């Protein structure tokens, strides 16, 4: 892994190709953001010095996207242009802090220039009760794991800055340019060709059953998106984290998907649902690649087929799903590589016919700052089109496993969604109390 400054054109990864093929409205407004807080406040001269080193260290944050001849070309720029856009607000005397911060946050969320950059927007909101720091980055160069690297490096860069040290960050891992270059070689490799029989077997043995909606609409705009969330108590979560795993020796994704399949069964009255599960995507694509400290959009999407044939036997149900995901090779990273990067007609005719309507994503459990209670503002454009009928996220914060279901109000009433969420909880509690008795 080189430690210099990476420049030049990079190839579009499958998750990047999937973003452009959707043809979103205002595709420049499609970000991920976090809002930080510090009671004693931030120093803007130190925040700028930290981000000046972060964007120089992580070369993927200097990316721009050009639409020449209709095709899209992403170039990793050098240290010649601006590395980030900064916003400074002095709201120490203002009346309403939340309504003013949220209003300014949304404007910063929608002002990302994709062709000329920069893709990183940093906003500092100074109030009478501390300083709020908003960090909004376009989703094309960041994902969940990349944000954990950001929290580590920024907390270290800001620490070295106040101690009047020259900011020294850990050694660079493989660049995002090297990953995408190796991704095409692994795409045309023969190890990936050994997966075609599995994905082809999956696409032919499944029976599609459309999920019921309260209403039918052709308006998939993001402005109609609402979220219904439920959380578990911190004794229920630690039981799920420390006392229920090694009875079946499962992982987090096994128990969360088992209770999800039974929830859809008690809610939509089905026995088979195809879920669009998302993985970290930092798997072994040969060449001994290392992307532990690499920031980028590595998200891998692949359909998972849940079976609710016999929901009475919960022991048989958990073992059914646990062994269902073990059958998947390399965490499904090879699925969309086969439909976006592979340059050969695969000997078994793979058609990619599975169209999942539910998306699942487990973000994981979430040291110098603190996270602000304020929101980040609208992350997508209000005119942006919805891709999935239901977006189900899962994260652990403050010792509480908190599930969130995203839906459109033009398709579901909040009561229909609340039934699926209450059915999802009555199975999560049933699993932890069943796995703790074993």
């Amino acid at each position: 892994s080189e430690q210099g400054v990476v420049e030049g054109e990079i190839a579009l990864t499958p998750i990047q190709k999937w973003f452009f093929a959707n043809n979103f409205t205002d595709r420049h407004h499609w970000n991920q953001a976090v809002m930080l807080f510090r009671e004693d406040g931030f120093d803007e001269g130190l925040v700028r010095q930290a981000f000046q080193q972060i964007v120089e260290h992580h070369d993927a944050l200097r990316m721009v996207y050009k639409q020449e001849d209709g095709a899209i070309k992403q170039i990793n720029r050098g240290l010649t242009d601006e590395r980030f856009r900064f916003y400074s607000y002095d709201l120490k005397n203002h009346a309403n802090s939340e309504a003013r911060i949220l209003e300014l946050s949304d404007q910063i969320q929608s002002s990302i220039d994709l062709e000329h950059g920069p893709l990183v927007h940093v906003a500092l909101f100074a109030t009478k009760d501390g300083d709020h720091l908003l960090v909004a980055i376009h989703h094309l160069v960041v994902d969940g794991v990349s944000w954990r690297i950001l929290f580590e490096d920024f907390s270290s860069a800001y620490s070295q800055a106040l101690h009047q040290q020259e900011i020294v960050l850990p050694k660079k891992t493989d660049s995002f340019k090297d990953w995408a270059a190796q991704l095409q070689k692994y795409a045309d490799s023969d190890e990936l060709l050994r997966e075609v029989a599995y994905w082809h077997n999956l696409e032919t043995t499944t029976t599609t059953a459309a999920l019921p909606t309260d209403f039918v609409t052709a308006d998939r705009k993001q402005k109609h998106t609402r979220t219904l969330s439920f959380a578990l108590t911190v004794p229920q979560t630690e039981n799920l984290l420390r006392h229920v795993h090694h009875a079946y020796h499962t992982e987090m994704n096994d128990l969360l998907l088992t209770a999800l399949g039974l929830a859809v069964k008690d809610w939509a009255h089905t026995n088979g649902v195809v879920i669009n599960l998302e993985g970290h995507g930092r798997e072994d694509i040969q060449n001994e690649m290392n992307v532990t400290r690499t920031i980028g959009w590595f998200t891998s999407q692949y359909p998972v087929v849940l079976d609710m044939e016999k929901a009475e036997d919960l022991p048989y149900q958990i073992k059914q799903t646990k062994e269902n995901l073990r059958r998947i090779p390399k965490k499904g990273i090879g699925y969309e590589i086969l439909r976006t990067l592979t340059t050969s007609q695969l000997q078994p005719p793979l058609a990619f016919t599975l169209r999942p309507e539910i998306s699942f994503n487990y973000l994981g459990q979430f040291g110098g700052f603190t996270f602000s209670p304020l929101g980040t503002g609208q992350l997508f454009s209000p005119e942006s089109e919805r891709v999935f009928l239901l977006d189900i996220s899962a994260m652990i914060e403050d010792g509480e496993l908190r599930i969130s279901v995203g839906y459109s109000r033009l398709q579901y009433e909040e009561k229909t969604i609340a039934s699926l969420a209450d059915s999802y909880r009555k199975h999560l509690l049933g699993i932890i109390e069943h796995c703790m008795a074993k």
